[PDB]
């Protein structure tokens, strides 16, 4: 059978600065100032994806060290999940295209969809996100912890 790589598995730290095309994305995707703040300034994002051997699901954890905006959940490929933040529901489905993780997101209350892709090779991860026709790109470095 096929050898498979999932290079997005691991822990990741956002590189210094704002995502590529951030200004345009903020405007088009109508990112509120409260959400903007988490990606502006010295604030880091930590992202962790993992799979334990004997389970049929993946785990994800995001944290913004210094703040209380954390997320921790599990998902199965192709199966819908729902998350909520400050009373706003987000529906998502994760899939794979070869080595790339794809997350399709819908926010019904805003009539807004986002697609996020995670493309990694070795110590580097590119997170591409598109919403309302505008694409931003954020880079992360692999970290041990
Ligand atoms: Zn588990
Ligand atoms: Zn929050």
């Amino acid at each position: 059978s096929q050898w498979t790589g999932k290079p997005w598995l691991g822990k990741w730290e956002s590189i210094d600065g704002t995502p590529e095309n951030w200004e345009a994305f903020v405007k088009a995707a109508n990112i509120p100032p409260k959400d903007q703040a988490l990606y502006n300034g010295k604030q880091k994002t930590l992202l962790k994806y993992w799979k334990e051997a004997g389970e049929d699901h993946y785990h994800v954890q995001t944290s913004f060290p210094g703040t209380e905006h954390k997320m921790e959940t599990s998902f199965k490929m192709g199966q819908e999940g729902t998350l909520s933040h400050d009373g706003v529901d987000l529906k998502y489905v994760c899939t794979e295209d070869g080595e790339q993780l794809i997350t399709k997101i819908n926010i019904p209350s805003k009539n807004q969809e986002t697609i996020v892709t995670y493309t990694a090779t070795g110590d580097d991860l590119e997170q591409t996100f598109t919403s309302n026709g505008v694409t931003g790109k954020r880079w992360y470095k692999k970290i041990h912890a």
